[PDB]
């Protein structure tokens, strides 16, 4: 009925192998052409088996943790959209990867911080007023989710849901930015900006730092750490298999059509900033762009045409809406895959609420 | 306040942790160790004593396996607080348990969708046949055990031995019915413990055979792998931890300890796996007995011996200090355990105090 593409198991800012892959999806009735070198080394490949409508529902990747738990890691965008395809077409697909959690570390004197035994980053902003010697801590980018297919070689984007800014160490106060989205092919998907920690990859550009996530047609890799922090005690938060900037104090921003620009200093408060998304025209938005996602991305390809009411509200609040918000509601309460599985009511919980502060409201 | 914290190193499953590991563990701290290649003190850290001294050694155990289900309660590693007399120069050999596998969440789809309730092949394998024998897979790790012993002309000698807590099964509603197990004499020969499908635990000197059967320390303390049927159609991986733990298949194995934890003969998803029989030497003072409450991989805290979630500990420190015997345990549980006086593992100090209650010495 139904394929559901995940991260095989990979984990951080390299991708899945073809064995990975092939352990993810053994009795199941998909298969998947996992690249072995080059640029496409770790997107999934996948052949359509008939010439019909599809719904392809792209979900990015989750931002890193700060060195507090005084946070909720910056959720993974969604993007749903329906789109045409003909049999034995190849679908190459990057579920991006979640940016990595500062805590918990397996180094005693890091992890010493995460549990509050240790307080020399405090010490350092009370003392200087900012943090030069003791880097790190801030929550990698994480990665953006990428489908698309090939064009006589040249690579044509159909969706990217993009990955969430990594947490910054010393966060404290939550996100008020809207969901960013894209759909003429006409503006660049150029990276986003790099300082102390890395900037988020675009869908096409020129990485030259190693803490900056690369961009998809750049191989798509999580972008190192920051050097200070290395060096000082090894404290590695790498971006995710998208877009995903690797953060040092700062986090690093996600990945998406352009990457989520990362703190131009080392400023312990300064989160990493979300992906861009992106629609493609030659396909229709069923829902707008809305974070919803937890850890790794993933994409669902279907085949395009009570008391669990009641127990929605109790997770989110009275929520707003619009008589023109209405329309992507239902599409959203009962035509998604995060609405009707009562496991992933949590999502369609965050999902509602994004709708409605959402633009189109 | 100086301490000496062995952890896991960032290692798991049946195979221990290597020397850059360990170094990579403690890189910025006034800890090193000496970590085995080969043979059977592969993964056991060795340290040497910096002082002539009266150490307390906190030796605590791995933590099992989640069942069939995302949401289940893992069975909690033990924990083992002594008194011990120790020379400088000493070489101690510590072995920091690994927590066994969980079942869930899983890689594969199809182990996945059993995870979130959807897929229910299981519960009509019971339904169509009475004895499971073809769906077989959803069990627990058995949690590794943690052993900090010496070397006496090249025999191995035990000072502490935290058993590690058999996995839990597949439909694991009900709790068990069992307290912690010590041993305080070598005279008691610590043996691996009865595996039936799902391996068994692992003692302190044996002559392990069963692949899926946890081994012993004189063998390596190497995890034991999952059962061969279960391997069969989905692969459902769930092997014990480093330290003797025990591979679950569906009801989930035993834990290691001094005397290897005990499973079942016949796969049941309702019964779960033993936990171990912890040790302490008798040339060494016990200061809190064997409870229950690590929540993951093991862990060994040494150190010189001297002379707003509150609330959910005053429900237990209330009846504890003036009702038993054991008030005094209480109060050094209380006041001495890093459970208790780190703000962060508060959890564990409420998993402390529950388990003094329960607990038949009190």
């Amino acid at each position: 009925v139904h394929w559901l593409f995940t991260t095989c198991g990979a984990s951080g800012p390299h991708g899945p192998t073809q064995a990975q892959c092939n352990n993810a999806y053994q009795n199941s009735n998909l298969s998947v052409e996992v690249g072995s070198e080059g640029p496409l080394k770790g997107i999934q490949i996948w052949k359509v088996p008939a010439t019909d409508t599809y719904s392809i529902s792209g979900y990015g990747a989750a931002g890193g943790k700060g060195g507090k738990n005084t946070m909720m890691r910056s959720h993974g965008v969604s993007v749903l959209g329906i789109f045409n395809l003909e049999k034995d077409d190849m679908l190459y697909i990057l579920v991006g990867q979640q940016g990595e959690d500062a805590c918990p570390s397996t180094n005693q004197l890091i992890q010493k911080v995460c549990i509050g035994e240790n307080n020399v980053i405090e010490e350092e902003i009370r003392v200087n007023r900012s943090v030069h010697e003791w880097a790190g801590g801030g929550g990698g980018g994480g990665g953006a989710t990428y489908v698309f297919k090939m064009k006589d070689g040249v690579p044509v984007p159909l969706i990217i849901a993009a990955g969430g800014g990594g947490r910054a160490y010393g966060a404290k106060t939550d996100t008020f930015h809207p969901e960013r989205l894209e759909n003429n092919s006409s503006v660049l998907g150029l990276n986003g900006n790099s300082g102390a920690a890395g900037g988020g990859g675009g869908w096409n550009d020129n990485t030259s730092l190693l803490w900056a996530g690369k961009s998809l047609q750049e191989g798509a890799t999580g972008g190192h750490s920051c050097p200070q922090a290395m060096k000082k005690w090894g404290w590695e938060t790498r971006g995710g298999f998208g877009g995903g900037g690797g953060g040092c104090s700062s986090g690093g921003g996600g990945g998406g059509y352009i990457g989520g620009n990362a703190a131009s200093n080392n400023d312990p408060e300064m989160d990493g900033e979300d992906g861009v998304s992106f629609i493609s025209p030659l396909g229709i938005l069923y829902t707008p762009a809305l974070k919803v996602m937890e850890g790794h991305g993933e994409v669902n390809i279907k085949h395009y045409l009570r008391m669990k009411d009641k127990f929605l509200k109790h997770l989110t609040g009275p929520l707003y809406f619009s008589p023109k918000c209405s329309k992507h509601f239902h599409r959203l309460y009962h035509n998604t895959r995060d609405c009707t599985i009562p496991a992933y009511y949590k999502r369609c919980a965050r999902l509602l609420t994004r709708l409605a502060v959402s633009p189109v409201c």
